[PDB]
């Protein structure tokens, strides 16, 4: 549960993955880069 100080913001971001974070701040703690901002779609 070592989770990173990250703020309460709704600002999500689409992980390289393709995963989804609250924002920026958890994103980059996670060991990601984002590809885009908002939440990333399922696949259509």
């Amino acid at each position: 549960k070592k989770v990173c100080a990250c703020p309460k913001i709704l600002k999500p971001v689409c992980g390289s993955d393709g995963r989804t974070y609250a924002n920026s701040c958890i994103a980059r703690c996670n060991g990601v880069s984002i590809k885009s901002e908002g939440s990333c779609p399922t696949g259509i």
